């Protein structure tokens, strides 16, 4: 038939083909069958969770420290240039002692 | 027939097929036999715990700690400008003398 939904329809099928073939019990047993699923929704869950901390937590994190660097770099620009400058000044002094 | 659920159903029709062939200790031994699981329940929450601590105690301690290293580097901008302004005012001294 397919995949189509509604799988009580596919059990009062069977039970049906049960009930022509003469197995009263077994239809009604199996026409009244209610299915029942696992504890693998908790898989999902935590795929969920899974997903959810790697993109929140991780990236946007890694994104906040890489900027924070590229600020302080160009903060320590600044240092080097004004060692340089002191650096100058005291070979001045020795050259003129 | 399926996947059907209700194992017992299946085992009800086994134990007529035995008796219609003759062997009722047979028979009744099946349809009155109740399967028993493994200990293989272990792996899946065994696999659970696997998922659970590796969300919320990896990622979310992730995002903490970079979060605090960008504003530690936030922080350190500031250091960087005042050891700027001070060894200007070093080789500003030096050039005086």
């Amino acid at each position: 038939m397919g995949p189509n939904m509604d799988p009580m329809m596919a059990q009062q099928i069977m039970g049906q083909i049960m009930e022509l073939k003469k197995m009263p019990d077994f239809a009604k047993r199996i026409r009244e069958f209610q299915p029942q699923p696992d504890p693998i929704a908790q898989q999902k869950a935590q795929l969920e969770l899974m997903l959810l901390q790697a993109q929140i937590e991780a990236e946007r994190a890694r994104a906040a420290h890489y900027m924070s660097g590229a600020g302080l770099q160009d903060s320590k620009v600044g240092t080097e240039q004004a060692k340089a400058r002191a650096l100058a000044s005291q070979a001045d002094m020795t050259d003129l002692n």
